[PDB]
């Protein structure tokens, strides 16, 4: 079974680009990160910063998570991110995503020792 | 019982300002919109555009909702928004919120006739 930290990395980290460079970024990334296996994951955000920078958010601003838990942290700085969301034309096994690039603060839930990101809560 | 459309308006519309003008905006708005009754609502976004402009999103870009439903729409343009999230010092009945102002696309779930916003899903 995948650890929570490893699942966060697979679903939400893309440090190898500064930004989404085209409308096809999401289609490609959702497939390659194995997020379209038995169904199309409806919504998923990738963060274009180093793993270290994202891990560091866990000691930044403590804020409530949408679900009411208190282990969420908001990045002090904006980060480059890409939101991927299924379009109307999307139908498994032919998943289809809209790619929206933005520079926003991220909010992650953190857990464990080491205390690292385990869920992507939202961007602001 | 409050209708879904009316609840969306109360929780998410603030057309009377162009933007959050101070760190105390959220404390004031969460109280006045009755979002701290029996407990502090952990997270809440206010949109600083006209009601008409937000309603119009329901005929803009159809995208998946985070929960997998297909009745979400992403605004074509960015809008002025303020995210309110409880801080560590927050303890009912003394709720305390961090105010974060941003200009971002909004994503809302729409329902009904008229087909209007009933949930705020996320901002991008
Ligand atoms: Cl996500
Ligand atoms: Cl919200």
């Amino acid at each position: 079974k995948e650890t929570a930290a490893a699942k966060f990395e697979r679903q939400h980290m893309d440090s190898s680009t500064s930004a989404a460079s085209s409308s096809n970024y999401c289609n490609q990334m959702m497939k390659s990160r194995n997020l379209t296996k038995d169904r199309c994951k409806p919504v998923n955000t990738f963060v274009h910063e180093s793993l270290a920078d994202v891990q560091a958010v866990c000691s930044q601003k403590n804020v409530a998570c949408k679900n009411g838990q208190t282990n969420c942290y908001q990045s002090y700085s904006t980060m480059s991110i890409t939101d991927c969301r299924e379009t109307g034309s999307s139908k498994y096994p032919n998943c289809a995503y809209k790619t929206t690039q933005a520079n926003k603060h991220i909010i992650v839930a953190c857990e464990g020792n080491p205390y690292v990101p385990v869920h992507f809560d939202a961007s602001v």
